[PDB]
DNA sequence: GCGAAATTCCATGACACTACCTTCCCAGGAAACAGGTTTCACCAGCCAGGCCTTGAATGCAATTGTCTTACTAGGAATATTTGGACTTCCCCACCTACCATTCAGGTAACTTGATACAAACACAGCCC
């Protein structure tokens, strides 16, 4: 859990990290940025960038 | 102040109704085919003799062709009478277009099975 200054967002734990993005890419399989706006909404954790470059990689 | 991290930036490309069409490739295999060799047996070509069929000449008989007349029915014009094809309007069920599912058939293979052909000896039918 972590708080922020436009809500409350969660830090999910390190084993969830592969499973969060790749159900949000999914979504409308998106690039960077309309991926990390969709992450913006539940959740929050340092370098957020860095995991969803290693999705698109393999999408 | 450097570095790390979180963020904004901006240059760009693709969407505009789409499939065919042509020529060469590839390809595997197969299709036979076009090419060619090989051999044996048979069908075609050769020629003549005898006979039968065709052609011709003919005389004649009835068949057929023409002429003539009394006439029957065909056609046309009529009125009408009657029998219907197609135009019309509307609705429903049926065919289609579709996907998923499954079954059946075609190819294919291995086996089997059964019949037809080829051969030989004899029988019967028809003809000289």
């Amino acid at each position: 859990k972590v708080s922020r200054p436009e809500g409350v967002k969660i830090i999910p734990p390190q084993s969830d990290r592969q499973k969060i993005v790749l159900q949000a890419h999914n979504l409308a399989h998106t690039g960077r940025e309309a991926t990390l706006l969709k992450i913006a909404n539940l959740y929050w954790w340092p370098n957020m960038r860095k995991d969803v470059v290693k999705q698109l990689g393999r999408c």
